[PDB]
């Protein structure tokens, strides 16, 4: 409108319930304040250059500022430097090789690898007595800044604390949770001494709980995943997933938003906020901070 500043949100995908807690945040920001906020993004987290090209558009049309969540870190850093020539960029959820950010809102994403490892020793020690057994990784896609260090941080983790839990595969899927199923219906089929897995983020999740829920895993393989929707939240109540770890996306789009505000009218601001990270559990999921979170 007339008088009233535009600061879009970029998403990695537009079709997740994660990206889509961001963008009810980022929304009621707008309404709150008195922003535009056009809620753009493309329709999968593999599609890099449907978010760059997203960027260029978006930068073109001169709004006030720009919040986005970089798909793929290496490939968006450049199109984030030429952006901030002319625009200033905050940063949600996952890293870009660009220093140009005005702000950046995010977990820690290598202290959520290591909650997750330490969770899934837990699950396995649990159900064994033990902290030792073949474990693995699974990965939504190549190349993305906080996937890759919840995966450092995850096998840091191990490698230092847990020396009897062995990582036996590290795979990557191609976005899709159907892949996840999948790759996990393969890997326990063919190896099946894996007592653990960290899906590491929603996505994973969906579909490596799926695979242990349809085969009645859940006393057998110990699962570790990210994030919360209906689905997994189901899997961390029938005990196919044993953990999820629990960021703040709203948080990300709402105070996203705000920031950007800030530093459109040339307000001094914080370079980075730790939104946080929560391991959610049966034993813990209805502590009100958790039910907050989850909803
Ligand atoms: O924060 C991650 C986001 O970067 C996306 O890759 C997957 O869902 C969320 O866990």
């Amino acid at each position: 409108s007339m008088a009233e500043v535009t600061i879009p949100i970029i998403v990695k995908d537009t079709t997740s319930f994660y990206w889509q807690i961001v963008l009810a945040g980022a929304r009621k920001a707008g309404k709150d304040l008195g922003v535009k906020v056009p809620e753009l993004g493309a329709q999968a987290e593999t599609d890099v250059n449907g978010q760059i090209s997203i960027l260029e558009n978006a930068v073109a049309g001169k709004p006030a500022a720009i919040v986005i969540s970089p798909t793929e870190f290496k490939a968006l850093g450049k199109p984030v430097d030429e952006a901030a020539k002319s625009v200033p960029i905050i940063g949600i959820d996952s890293g870009a090789d660009s220093k140009a950010f005005k702000s950046f809102l995010t977990t820690d994403n290598t202290q959520g690898g290591r909650i997750a490892a330490d969770g899934l020793a837990a699950a396995i020690k649990a159900m064994t007595g033990k902290e030792e057994g073949d474990v693995v990784i699974i990965t939504n896609t190549p190349g993305a800044g906080s996937l890759e260090q919840r995966r450092t941080g995850f096998l840091d983790q191990v490698k230092t604390k847990y020396p009897g839990l062995k990582v036996v595969a590290d795979k990557y899927a191609d976005g899709q949770a159907t892949t996840g199923l999948n790759i996990m219906t393969d890997l326990i089929t063919a190896n099946p001494k894996i007592v653990g897995v960290f899906a590491s983020n929603l996505i994973m999740a969906q579909g490596v709980g799926q695979a242990i829920a349809e085969n009645k895993l859940s006393d057998k393989v110990k699962v570790i995943g990210f994030d919360s929707d209906d689905k997994t939240l189901g899997f961390l109540k029938s005990g196919a997933i044993a953990g999820l770890v629990v960021q703040d996306p709203y948080r990300m789009g709402y105070d996203g938003i705000k920031t950007a505000l800030a530093v459109s009218k040339g307000e001094k601001v914080e370079a980075n906020v730790d939104t946080g990270a929560n391991l959610v559990t049966k034993a813990n999921m209805s502590d009100p901070k958790i039910e907050a979170l989850i909803n």
